[PDB]
């Protein structure tokens, strides 16, 4: 079985006032149910678990929850909103963790991380080259040095693990700012492969973002 | 004084467009006048050098051509594009090289850039924190590190250099392919500084990034 884990439990940033970003309306419909579509359009998804602020739990049930959809009360952090996530995800062959921001998600992006999987890949995340060179920088904002932009991705979600290797990650250090799942395997030097992901996978998150993503609704809808 | 290279002789492949991508209108008005537009309403600009596709060279000089508004032929990709407008950068103390295809950078961060130059350093280039996790990959795409996003920048233009530094940084240039000018300066060791950056200085590459720009313009 595979089973997506979606945090949407709360925020680290101040101005959003615990609201997850996942709870932000696009087109009238909050992000976590545009990701939650893709997901399940995706066709290779057997159950989603999601993990919600603890006084939204009843709420979200009533919003989200479905025969493939379990609501959980998430963490004070991502980091114990997806361990949370993971207690209700049962004996799954493969785990995905979907950050639900990235509500315009291709259905068929979300296939090809769980195809890779079945390939044999102990953890595949999306990527795209940069469209911006991308330069190391010191403490005091100095160039350190430009790495070659072709050499590098700028990654997405949903990261695809299988189960055990994700738990066993997940079973080590809080340090609730982690946000890359995959950043937590390769701790231990564990083979991450990165197949295409998509532009349309956009974290949601600022003023133009959402710019962006209502004006792709328009062409996609209207 | 401070003179602005604006490569602009790039295709219009990518969009689709059939036509050369400075040349491709948001709300009405060619890519390549946003972006000089922009370098004008900042106020510190006070000469333009484009370099255009080779073949509409003298049909720019009669649109865009005068005093401090230099039209050169460009090259065969970006690298070359720019050394060639750099012959006719001129006295200025301070270039800055501005993709025409951020059509929409704000003039604030144009001052920004030219004001971290007159402040004394000798190459700027405008920076935001990348927008996903960055990892470093091998050919095969196998995941060889991820470096922490706040260590990192996703640099912009316009790139400012103390002129002496960006002629000498392409100078000792070998080969083309180069897109990011603050690269070849690193090259001579010279310090390079981040300034702030600004999400609207994206660079307008894709149909999606055009339908962005189109989508903020309507928005104004
Ligand atoms: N307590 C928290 C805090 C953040 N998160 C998740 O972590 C990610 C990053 O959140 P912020 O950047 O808003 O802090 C989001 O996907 C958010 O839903 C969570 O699931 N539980
Ligand atoms: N041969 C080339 C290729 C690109 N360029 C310019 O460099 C900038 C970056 O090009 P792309 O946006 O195509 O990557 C654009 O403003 C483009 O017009 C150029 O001036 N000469």
């Amino acid at each position: 079985a595979t089973v997506a884990v979606v945090p949407a439990a709360g925020s680290g940033e101040r101005l959003r006032a615990g609201r997850p970003k996942a709870f932000v309306t696009l087109g009238g419909t909050p992000l976590l149910e545009h990701a939650l579509s893709g997901l399940r359009a995706s066709g290779v998804i057997d159950r989603i678990v999601i993990a919600v602020p603890p006084a939204l739990t009843d709420e979200s049930k009533l919003v989200f929850g479905g025969e493939d959809s379990v609501i959980v009360s998430g963490g004070v952090d991502r980091t114990e909103s997806v361990a949370l996530a993971l207690e209700a995800a049962g004996d799954a062959e493969f785990v995905l963790v979907h950050d639900a921001a990235r509500a315009l998600t291709p259905p068929a992006l979300i296939a090809r991380v769980v195809a890779a999987l079945k390939e044999g890949h102990s953890a595949v995340v999306p990527g795209l080259a940069p469209a911006d060179t991308i330069k190391a920088v010191d403490a005091n904002g100095a160039v350190l040095g430009t790495p070659e932009r072709a050499g590098l991705r700028a990654v997405q979600t949903p990261q695809g693990f299988h189960a055990d290797v994700l738990r066993r990650a997940y079973a080590r250090a809080t340090a609730g700012g982690v946000t890359d799942d995959a950043s937590l395997v390769e701790q231990l030097g564990t083979p991450v492969q990165i197949v295409d992901g998509d532009p349309l996978a956009f974290k949601i998150t600022t003023p133009l973002d959402l710019v962006l993503a209502e004006a792709v609704l328009a062409h996609h809808h209207h």
